[PDB]
């Protein structure tokens, strides 16, 4: 068992452009708190417009031609990469544990979980790096024409919350391994592993500006990455709300490409013929994690009427029994949520459904005076309907409805917005296989969940060159 | 040899949806015209908002999981596409008739180009549609991961008039050999290929629905397709402006997948080593093939200045010669321009030239009374600075460039600030290997010019399933 | 439905050359029969080294440098593979008669499965031609390496008898596709329909030398391509034997490129929680398909000791009912084996299972004299020690043996020396899962009974330029 | 400048079996010479059949169903074949020594060329070990098919000595990456390096088993490896006589598959239009590499014939102007020859072409008394008739012929029996266009001197599900 970082001092707080640490253009700057005790864990430079065309200038030299960076070989992008998971494994308690500070995350969860996907993904791509092949394609007449790949060129990424460092890693590392340069903003209310990050940035030894780290808000410094003359992608992630200003103001900036992943429902079926214990295990983890603000799991639950009291039951003394306390200490399954926003937001949801025929079987309040700490809560005899339902409650919620047949899960399952992801639990293979191919999902777990190669064409843009032939042979 | 087909008859002027033809829910038509005699040649069913809806309704239940077009094996969606090729293979004449009078290209070139590629197309992506593959994943843990590639759905697609029939094969074939259902509307100025094509879909039974020709307008058709909520992305080719708009009209409504096809220069190098009797002709065909509506061919032509006077001439001799006349005289090269326009803004541009330093060296006024009829025009002592050279001309306009060194080259022909192609026209293996990783291009050509699999990534979406399996073994 | 051919005119007899029919340079031919009546059908060309010879060097000239095939665009290649399909789908009914009665296969059968087969794969084929697609690679350094996938060139292939015209299909659209270039040499048993094909294959207008179809025996002209100084690839389907000598013949040869397909076993396992209805189906039309002689399906049947009687009681009452009499007779479901050698070592074997403590079920011997005609027999209570679970039974033999845990059905599929294929019947998704890992089996069917031939007919080249100065 | 490790003990003389070091079964033993000296530099262990056959126990039961590196993560097997770079990076002074002491390589050559390969070939497999991919493929009717990549087993490796380390690296990266375990026996002449990994790869931690190293012999050790029954894939490099034994001593034994990497002829062709210096200096490189010693030593070089003289005239300068030395004096160019077999067999084949009309130029006899020194040869007016031009030299003598047309050139340059690889010189960029098509090679660079090495070490299964009913 690995211990966290005692009396941890914020060293890092100021914004990264090309390799140096800067103070904000206005001087301004904002706080972070600590969303267990509700207290002030620093303050860091806000990055603003100036700011960011900072940043974009740096990252533009970067990626110019006779550069550092675009000079290099592919491999030597896998090297500098995979000496970044060295740094990040070194400093693996550390960075859980400010995650742990920053974030409310358990620090036993935030170190075997969040930190060791951050490390795997940095190796991954490493290995990526060289492995990017373009293809020679047969053409009718006498031409050879073939194709590589070639980085797109200044990327600017917005990272949510959920998952500080773990989105990090998931948007630097494909972005570097195509050889690109970045122009990053982590949340405003997590920046600060991601500035640690950046450290260790210059401590591998990227090129300058290469990878520059901007914190700030969504109006200032998002807005400005969004719609800045000077960047060739956008890749953003949150909420639908937030995600449609991007697109309109990247078709009225550049015509940049725009990568969006934002949220969406998560169902969840389980049949009679599954492991109860398992199921009821796995999508109380499904719900639960991360103190149910994951991006990647859901909260609608699709229990069969078999099995539906019984799952209750079994829930409900899951949620009883799931300890809710101080992120470091090593016993808690749950820490606060990320602000006070956030905390009242769920709770004006657990009332709304409440107040529409929902059976609280369990929690349903706040915990402590300070923090943001709710209760485990499960609801009973939710109706398709129901607000609860129809809105994906970003917090620990657990609301179990109910179903007779496969068919009848599936077409309400299905029905949604853009965005889906499934899960389902059964042992009767046919009920996998029609469920599977049935959900109109990107992604489906047959009988489990969790928080690749598809990310790199994302990161590149397809180069064609033809060259005419004296005479063409097989 | 091959002669147009005789006393032609307009037999399709209706509406596409569900494979009936149709008439416009307002009653309403609209003109088409013979770019090369101004006549009028037929009315067709105008398409409107309400219109668009009926056939996003069809297009949506064509695509629902029962379907016939959904059930279907991979392989039958490919036996379509060929029986389809066979059709348009059968009916060439009457295709390349149509093409010719109602777009106004040759039609000898109409039937040995144009057609060609109809036909080449659907029989490439019948091959397709079979061979769309998955991949398995390896993965950390006991689980096993895979990847299906399915059909993204409703595509609304928007094609322009400078090859009708061509591109509205290359964005078609794609969309359903990955198992989509279309929404295309072709060129306000040519839709009657388009129409044909619906009547050849119905005779190779696609199923109804899963193809819809809208003609229509930019502004009604168009705008219709690109904010209906029920569309899943969109595809379009022409103006950057109207693509502009059409993403922000994609992110105000339904946040859909979008394409911009979007024109822009093509410099053409020809280094001093080139075959001169090639050059002259390969860079005379690049820039007057279909009379200059090209958004795959280019206007600058650089020629480093050992050559210069000696290509001008031989250039200028081309131009000369070249022959002017109507499309189904088999002695013509060069047909009309599209309407009046665009006849309009390219006299227009000429006019600027001449009044701004170009050494206008032939051509440069239209030909009589007769139809959209420029003569054959080739500028001269071109700078950078000219307005002629900053913004592309869509029309039989060759204008050429000094140049002296090849750093110097490479520079000049970046300048676009967006996407373009480029050709280069060399023996010394070394300038041709330099200046063709120097380009910011999409495509590069060396030792010629012309008017694949990667059409197809974007015509699917991935779904990943990852089963929780017993024991991990390799 | 559809009726065979009333005059079976088999016109095509010569061997073919250069899209040239010829006659044998010794003058000899050898006999066809037909298994349903043991009768004579005709008298066709006989091959040997001398006929491999002139053989070889057509395909040598056609695939040689400046040609037509070569120098033709994949995509016509893919139209020619193509129009091929074309031309069976027209003969369908012509060439499902001849495959039935000089192989002995229902003629229905023949017409809506081999011909099915044959037509998709050619049409599957010509939709690769075009699109087999190399390399570009990141490398080290100022340079620029990328791959073609090109021809190997002259392809011996040597096809069984199993199913004949499907089996000349599925190595020649390969083959052809890569733009290949191809001896192939049928079974003496049934030379027909391949020799037929010829006809089509000049008819949709392959350039002359591109196929090559060669009737005769194994070791005459079977070791002609095997060893033969100037064959680039030799393709052999057949038993476990006979492809150790070619192996061998090629080490010192030429060191050709050497693929070689050899039947093995098809261990079927139902879990007692599968459908009975389809698994005593499903596992009766994967034994006795194509009366036995299958190099895809096999004998070796793995229930659950809980679902067992009442498994070969449903699976006997199956074999009862299964109609056997002529191939073109309508009702037919099982024909001939192939040939008397066959035959008796059929009979043999089942001989040899009554004589070691296998309770014969059903069947156990012959039918009539004029063909060659075995009832459909089953066994119950075959261990893994009896000679017939031992060694293949390429008959209308189920033998079906009992197992009472899953790793223990796990254990005993997998031994076995050489290749296998195995198929799992149970609605338990871990059952499944587990299975089909543990299974040393090249394919694995649940509930039942492509490129990676592509690449098998083509070799790498690869280039390196040298640039001036590298950037991303 | 790095320093050779001064007084290097070789401390790992033993075998190499399930990471544990071990005498001779029969306890012989044979000696390791210095080919620049001819003294003996130590003994080691050798290995027969005896041994053979606990190395071939030790992998295949390190492939067994449980085992460690079966249960593996595939990323992990990754991450190990990254600590060995790691550890070869760590010891890249004494491995670069005991490659030049043992082989005779200049050691600057062996520090600078032949460890970064090892390294970067760790490194860049251990990133394909967990992007090794399948197939799902859309299948007719109510299907879902899809292909895993899996290992082969217990692959047996036979390398030679021209790139010990090198050749050692190349061969067990992809074979480790693929999830295989090995048998892999060095040259009999240069062990060293090889039996030195053994104590890199227990040290970063291969589970036993998974590498077993055994010095020997090509009749005893060697053969008694491809004969073997328990070994899965034969993967040999060397002479192409050894080669065509090792395929017929696996048609006997169990059907294993194999992979021949032999010798071939390496042209060079040289157009008049390119750049004299670097052509002259690349192809300079391109002969006398390793000491002639290359895997296709490029022995015939056509130069067109506008600049044959002034390409000879400078060729002799450079060959005459190169330093043959002590493999450890930093000065050093060429290195002795791998030992006398080789040595004469070179000075055998200089004095056949000088008997048959080519114009030594400079070179032709040894170089001291002590060790294997050869003189930089250069032969003049070289026909395609003459022995030496016909048939492959392994060492430093460099063969110029003249040529008028491209197309002569070309029909000249694959005049070869089967291996071929070719390099072309010239700025027409059409010119190289044709060459490197109309080139029967399976490599061509222009202007100069992986996943293709993957699926070798992998087979597909394939498994098909049936499901109710799809869509799409």
């Amino acid at each position: 068992l690995p211990s966290p970082t005692p009396n941890l001092e914020i060293k890092y707080t100021k914004i990264f452009i090309n390799n140096e640490w800067q103070n904000s253009e206005s001087g301004r700057v904002f706080p972070v708190y600590n969303p267990a005790t509700g207290e002030q864990v620093c303050e860091v430079q806000e990055a603003d417009k100036a700011d960011i065309d900072k940043a974009v200038q740096a990252a533009r030299l970067a990626f110019s031609l006779g550069s550092v960076w675009r000079r290099m070989d592919a491999s030597e992008r896998g090297r500098l990469l995979d000496k970044l998971a060295d740094l990040v494994e070194r400093d693996r308690a550390v960075l859980a544990t400010m995650e742990s500070l920053n974030g409310g995350k358990p620090f036993l969860q935030a170190f075997y979980v969040d930190l060791q996907g951050v490390i795997k993904t940095f190796r991954y791509y490493a290995g990526w790096a060289d492995k990017i092949h373009g293809m020679t394609i047969p053409v009718d007449g006498d031409y050879f024409t073939f194709t590589r790949h070639e980085p797109i060129g200044v990327c600017g990424q917005i990272i949510p919350w959920n998952f500080p460092l773990l989105m990090f890693a998931w948007k630097i590392a494909p972005a570097l391994c195509c050889g690109n340069t970045v122009v990053i903003k982590p949340a405003e209310q997590t920046p600060l592993s991601a500035l640690y990050m950046g450290a260790l940035i210059k401590e591998a030894g990227f090129p300058p500006g290469v990878i520059n780290i901007l914190p700030g808000y969504g109006p200032t410094a998002g807005a400005a990455i969004a719609s800045h003359i000077g960047i060739d992608k956008i890749a953003f992630t949150g909420s639908t709300e937030v995600g449609k200003l991007i697109q309109e103001a990247a078709g009225r900036s550049n015509l940049k490409r725009v990568t969006l992943e934002l949220g969406g429902k998560s169902p969840n079926i389980i049949f009679a013929d599954a492991d109860l214990d398992y199921a009821v295990e796995q999508a109380h983890q499904g719900v639960f994690f991360n103190q149910g603000q994951c991006c990647t799991a859901g909260s609608r639950i699709f229990v069969e009427e078999s099995i539906y009291e019984e799952f209750v039951r079994r829930s409900v003394e899951r949620a009883k029994r799931r300890v809710v306390g101080s992120p470091f200490d090593p016993t808690t399954e749950q820490g606060p949520q990320i602000d006070k926003k956030q905390y009242n937001k769920i709770l004006e949801l657990i009332q709304s459904g409440v107040a529409e025929g929902a059976k609280l079987e369990c929690g349903g309040k706040g915990l402590g005076r300070k923090g943001f700490f709710i209760e485990p809560t499960v609801f009973s005899n939710v109706t398709d309907d129901m607000r609860i339902a129809k809105e994906e409650i970003f917090g620990p919620v657990q609301e179990i409805l109910r179903f007779k047949t496969m068919d009848e899960v599936i077409e309400r399952a299905n029905n949604s917005d853009f965005g889906l992801v499934a899960a389902v639990f059964t042992n009767d293979i046919n009920k996998a296989l029609t469920v599977s191919s049935a959900m109109q999902a990107g992604t489906v777990w047959i009988n489990c969940y969790n928080a690749g190669e598809f990310g790199l064409r994302e990161y590149s843009e397809v180069k064609t060159v033809t060259v005419k032939i004296p005479q063409k042979n097989s």
